[PDB]
């Protein structure tokens, strides 16, 4: 939108149920959902395998968000 940040911080943080993709551990190029992310450092991303699907917490450096 406007060039000029509208706040100090922007929402950068993701809503629950978006697709986030991990850039770092075997988990590379899973895409995962925000399953309940307990602050804005930790978040819960949900890991699909063509086996089942599997929770894993991921902090927010570990991966990154689409």
């Amino acid at each position: 939108g406007a060039m000029g940040p509208k706040d100090i911080v922007d929402p950068a943080t993701p809503y629950p149920g978006d697709k986030v993709i991990i850039t770092e551990g075997a988990f590379e190029g899973f895409q995962a959902i925000f399953t309940e992310p307990d602050g804005e450092a930790r978040s819960m991303l949900l890991l699909n395998l063509i086996n089942k699907e599997i929770k894993h917490s991921v902090k927010n450096t570990e991966f990154r968000k689409l």
